[PDB]
C-alpha cells in the first residue's frame, strides 16, 4: 500500500522489473490479483470481539498474524541491510521470516537475527549439497523447510530478458561458496530432517494430497507469483478445493497478490492457514530498509485486525469458517 | 440523478468525500452497484393497472413508497437545516425517515417535525446510555428502533484519514450531552421496548435466521454502503437468499446503491419489503436543502410508480413476486 | 450497417435521439446487444446446400426471409415519403412491414402500397376506436393484428425529456381525426377479427404460454428495444425458454439489436420463427429513402443466406435446430 | 510473438489485413483468443523430468512437436520464396507442413521439398479435378489429404471489401492450369486415397462423430481463425467435448489463435492432438523468409518445452492428461 509508489521510483527499472514480474504475458501475475478481487466474503455479526487475536499456531510456533514473509532471492538488490533488514523486522512483529537458497547474507546470519526463521530449499544438482544445506538450515536453529517445488527450472522471464538483466558484482550467493525436485527428492528431505517440510508450489488437488501422504507438514497453494507457469491457475483458486481435500492433514498456506489484510481475510475464509507476502515485503524495504518493513507489518496487522472484527471473528479458527460468495469484477 | 452532480459543485472536497467514500480500496462501495446492474427484472404484461398502488404497511403504519430515509450522521455537514430539512420532507412524501444516534439536531426535535420516524442505535460503551437513548426514541413517538449492528467499530476509510477529515466546529452530536454489539445487547433492547427491533447490516443468512429468533421485527440486509468490511458481499446479492431463510418472520430490508425506481423494482423482485437511501438523500439536502430533498422523493415516487406498472404490478406485494434473471455487465 | 453513420450527419440531433433511444439509463438498449454477442452457433458441415432458401411461412403468406419490418412511429420524422417508402421496399423484397397505429400516414394508404402489411395496434382509452382501427386494418388487407402489450404507457425516455423533443407540426397522426390493454382486451381483438394476433412485448415464460391459451398467433419476445421498463430482461435471453413453453402452439418472433444476417442466424438457432427490424430500417430511410431501405433488404437477405450457408442450413427450419454456446464478451 | 510488429511495418497494409482479417464484425477472431486466455492449466509438480520429449507419432510419421504449419494461400503475398521457405524451415524443425490448394507455387515442387507434407484440399466445382488433385498429392509424397470442410463457399471478410483488395498479377494458384463438400465428397476422397483423411472446420460434435463414422483419420477442431462464420463457436470452447466424444477414434487437432507454448499446452491439456498455427508463421515469413520461419519454430519448441517442464509432463501425452480450469479474464 502506497509503498509500491515510493519503490518505484527509488529502484533502477530493471531491479523494480525483476521483482514486479511474471512469466510469459503474465497472464497468472494479474490472475493472482483478479482471483482475489472475485471473493467477497460473507461477514457476521453480533459476536463477541471482547478478545480479537489474530494469533495462529503453526509448525509448533506461536506466530502473531496468519502471514510470514515469502522467500525472495538478492534482498541486498533491494537495500543494502537486505534480508537482515527483513529478518529483524519479521521477528520484532512476531512474523515467520523464510530465508531463501539464494540469500545476499547467509542463512546462519539471517537465523542468528533470531525469531522464527524457515528456510527455503531449491534441489541442486547434487543431492548432498541440498541436503547439507538442509542441515545447515536446522543447525541454525530453522523451524521448517520450505521445498520449492515448482521450479524444476526457472521459468521464461520475458523482463529479465529485454532487459538484459543481470546480478551486480555486489550482490551474491551467500549460502554458496538447479536440479528438478521430485516426491524422491521430498523423501530425502523428509528423511535428513525432523523439522516440518512444506511444499510450496503445490496446485494440483492430488499433488496436495499426495503431499500429505508424503509426510509433509505443510503446502503452499502457490503459482510461484505468476512467475513460474505462464497460464497456471492462481492459488486461491485451488485453496479451497485442496483444503478440503488435504482434510486437515497438513497446514495450507497460500500466496499471491495479497496487499491487504482483507485479501488475508479472503484467503482465511477460503480455509488457508496463512499466507506469505513477497513483493510488498520487499517494497517497504527498498522504500525505507527495516523500518519501512516493520511498518509494512504494522500496518498489514492492522488491517487484519480490523477485517477480523467487522466480519465477526474473533479469531483466526473462526475466520476459517467465514462463508464467502464469488462475484463479478 | 443529476443531484450528485450539482452536490459535487458545492461542498467541500473533503465533506463530499466523508459522503461519497467506502472503506478500504472501496470494493464493497462499487459492488453494490456492479450487482444491481446485473440483475434483470422479467416484466409482466396486460394486468390491470386500474389502480397502481406504491403504498405498504411497515412496522405497524403505511408509507407512500417501499422506501425509508437511511440513517446518515451529521446532516449539518451538507446543509444548515440538516435533519430537519429532511425529516419533513420525508414526512410530506409519506416516507419513514431515520435519526441517528449521531445526528447533528437532537432526536426529540427531529420527531417533532411528525411522519414516521424511525431511530438508529449505536452500542455504546454504557449500556445504560444506549438503553436510555432507546427510551427517549420511545417517548419521542419514534416507530421502530434500527439497531446498527455492523459497526462494533467504524471500518477504515482511507479517503478520510488521506483528507485528515474531522468535524468542524458548528457541527455536534445533538443527542449527547463507540462499543461492540452483541446478541446480549440485541436482547437488552429487546426488553426494553415495545418498538420493531430492525437490525440493520446483516449479511448472512444464518444472522438473519437467528434475527427473526431473537426478536427482530425486521432487518436491514446491508454491508453498510461499503464503508465497514472492504470485501464484504453487496446486500442485493444475499438478499433473495435471506428472504427465503426468513420465511416471512421478518421483514427484510435492503440498501446500497439504490439510485431510481427501477433499483427499488429490483429490490423488490428479488424479494425486499422495501428499500433504503442513504447518499442520494443527502445530494438533494446539499444541491437544495429541503426543498430538494421534497423533489427527490417525488421523481423516486414518479420513478417506481412507471417502473412498477411497465413491469404489470398494480401492488409492491405484486412487485416481490416478480422474477429475475442475471445478466451480463 | 454503415448506414448509422450516414443517418447520424443528416438528421437533427433531437431526431437521431428519438430514434436511438431507451429508457432511463438505457440498460435494456445496451444488453439487447449485449447478449447477442454473447450467444455463439455452432455451425454444421458438410451438407447439401444445393438449394439454399431463406423463406419462410408465417401467418398465411410466404415471406421472402425470416424478418419484417418493425413498427415504428412517425416515419415522416426521417424521410419526407416516411412510411411509403419502407413500405414499398418491403413490398418488393418480399418482408413484411408492420404498419403503425401512430403512422405519419394514414394504414388504408400504406396497405394499398401491396406486399404483406401487418398492423400495429395500440389500445386506445375508448374500446371502440381500437376495435374501428381493427377493422380498418382488415378491411385494408392487413395480414396480422401485432397488438403491443408493453405499453399501458410509454416509458421514461430521458434523451427526449432533456431534449424538449416535441412532434413537428409537419409531422402527424395519420390514423386519426393511450390505455393499458389487458387479457380481456386481447380477447376483444381476438373476436373481433379473423387475423392472427401477435401480442408484442412479452417477455415472461408464463405470459408467453397464456399468450397461446388466449388464441394468440404469434409472440414478439421483446422489451420494446429498451425503450420501455429500463432493467427488462432482453428478448434474446428470454427467447429460448419461452420457444421450448409454447411448444410450436404459436410463432415466436424476437427483435431487439438485430444488426445482421448472423444475428438473424442467431435468433433463429434460439428458435425464433422471425425476427423484426426497427432502428436500422429507419437509419436506411432517412440516409436515402426508398432505395436506401431497398438495399439494407439486400444487404440482410445476402448476410442471412451467408451465414445460414456457412452453419450448414439449406433452410429457416435447419437453422432453427442448431445448437448455440454462451461466450465471455 | 515480436514478430507480428516486424511484419506489419513492412507489409502493405492491405496484404497485412487479408492476412489478420476475419469474417464480418470479427467476432470470432477475437472469441479464438479471448477463449484461450480464460483456460488456465493446472500444473502438476514434483515428477520425472529426466527425458522431456516434445514429440507425437501421427498419421504415421513422428513430428518434433505436438504442431503443423497451417494452410494459408498464397504465401508470395508474404515473402518472394512463399511456400518453399516456410516448407524448408517446417522440414528442418521437423513440424508436418500443409499445402494449400491454392498454393503460389506448385504442390509437387513444395513436396519435394521433403519433411512431412500434408495438402489440403478444396472441392472444387469437378468432382475429378478434386480428386486429381487428391492423386497429385499422394503421388508426389504427402502424408494427409486435409480436406477443409468449412468452405461450402468463403465467407465475406469486411476488410477485403473495404480494401478492395485482389490478388496482385505476380502471385497466382500454381496448382491451376470453389463448390460445398457434403459427406458424400468426404467418401470420394475416402475411396480415392490411402492417405488420412483430416476433416478441417468442424465444430458440433456430431460432425465430429459423424467424422470417425466416415472414417476421417483425422479432424480440425476449427473456426477457420474467424474468417467464415462470423459468430460460429471458437474451436478451443468445443475441444474437451469434441475429445470426449470422438473417444480416441481420429486424431483431433484444434487451431485459431495459438501464439506460444503456452497455448499449444493449454490446447493439449483440453485433449487435442496437436495445434495448427497460421498467422504466425506467416508474420515470420514476412519479416525475415525461411530462417524467420526457422525462429518462430525454434522459439515455440523452447516455449512447449519450458511449458511442459513446469507443468509436470515429460511427454505430450502427460499433457493431454492435465486439468484446466475456467477463469475469469
Ligand atoms: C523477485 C522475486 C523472487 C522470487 C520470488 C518472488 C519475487 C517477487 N518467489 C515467489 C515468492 O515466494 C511468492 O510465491 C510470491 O512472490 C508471492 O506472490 P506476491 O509477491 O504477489 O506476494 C520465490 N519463491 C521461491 O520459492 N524462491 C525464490 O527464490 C523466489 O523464486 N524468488
Ligand atoms: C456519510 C454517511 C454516513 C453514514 C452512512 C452512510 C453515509 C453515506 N451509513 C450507511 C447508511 O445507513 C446506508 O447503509 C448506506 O448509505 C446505503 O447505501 P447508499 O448511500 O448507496 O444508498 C450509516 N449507517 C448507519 O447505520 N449509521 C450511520 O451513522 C451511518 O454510518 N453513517
Ligand atoms: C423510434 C422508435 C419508435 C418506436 C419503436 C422503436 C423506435 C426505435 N418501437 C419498438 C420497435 O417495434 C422494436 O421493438 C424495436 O425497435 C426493435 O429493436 P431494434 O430497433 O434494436 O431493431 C415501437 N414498438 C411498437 O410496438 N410501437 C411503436 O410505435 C414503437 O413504440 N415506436
Ligand atoms: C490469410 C489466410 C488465408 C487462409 C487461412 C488463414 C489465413 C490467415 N486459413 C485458415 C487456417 O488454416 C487456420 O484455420 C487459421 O489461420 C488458424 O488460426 P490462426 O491464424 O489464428 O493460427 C485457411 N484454411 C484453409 O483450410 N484453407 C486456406 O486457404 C485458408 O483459407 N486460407
Amino acid at each position: 500500500a502506497d509503498l509500491e509508489r515510493a519503490a518505484r521510483d527509488v529502484l533502477p527499472g530493471e531491479i523494480f522489473d525483476f521483482l514486479a514480474g511474471g512469466s510469459g504475458t503474465e497472464a497468472s501475475l494479474v490472475a493472482n490479483r483478479t482471483a482475489l478481487e472475485r471473493v467477497f466474503v460473507i461477514p457476521r455479526m453480533l459476536r463477541d470481539l471482547t478478545d480479537v487475536t489474530t494469533e495462529i499456531d503453526i509448525f509448533g510456533r506461536r506466530a502473531a498474524l496468519p502471514m510470514a514473509v515469502a522467500p525472495v532471492a538478492y534482498q541486498r538488490l533491494f537495500h543494502p541491510e537486505g534480508e537482515l533488514a527483513v529478518a529483524r523486522a519479521a521477528r520484532d512483529a512476531g512474523v515467520p521470516y523464510t530465508i531463501c537458497t539464494l540469500s545476499s547474507v547467509s542463512l546462519e546470519e539471517i537465523a542468528a537475527v533470531g525469531g522464527r526463521p524457515w528456510f527455503q530449499l531449491f534441489w541442486l544438482r547434487d543431492e548432498k549439497r541440498s541436503l547439507d544445506l538442509v542441515r545447515r538450515a536446522e543447525d541454525a536453529g530453522c523451524e521448517a523447510i520450505v521445498f520449492t517445488v515448482d521450479v524444476p527450472w526457472m521459468g521464461r522471464r520475458l523482463r529479465d530478458m529485454r532487459n538484459g538483466f543481470a546480478l551486480p558484482e555486489w550482490v551474491t550467493a551467500a549460502n554458496f561458496d538447479f536440479a528438478p525436485a521430485t516426491w524422491e527428492s521430498v523423501e530425502a528431505v523428509r528423511a535428513h530432517t525432523d523439522l516440518p517440510v512444506v511444499l510450496k508450489g503445490i496446485l494440483a488437488v492430488e499433488d496436495a494430497r499426495r503431499a500429505v501422504d508424503a509426510g509433509a507438514g505443510g503446502i503452499v497453494v502457490s503459482n510461484h507469483g505468476g512467475r513460474q507457469l505462464d497460464g497456471a491457475v492462481p492459488g486461491i483458486e485451488m485453496l479451497g478445493e485442496i483444503v478440503a481435500a488435504v482434510s486437515g492433514g497438513c497446514e495450507v498456506l497460500v500466496d499471491g497478490g495479497i496487499r491487504s489484510g482483507g485479501d488475508v481475510l479472503k484467503a482465511t475464509a477460503l480455509g488457508a492457514s496463512a499466507v506469505l507476502v513477497g513483493r510488498p515485503v520487499m517494497w517497504a524495504l527498498a522504500a525505507a530498509g527495516q523500518d519501512g518493513v516493520r511498518q509494512l507489518l504494522e500496518l498489514l496487522a492492522e488491517e487484519v485486525r480490523d477485517a477480523m472484527g467487522l466480519a465477526g471473528c474473533e479469531s483466526v479458527g473462526a475466520a476459517r469458517r467465514l462463508n464467502t460468495k464469488l462475484g463479478v469484477v
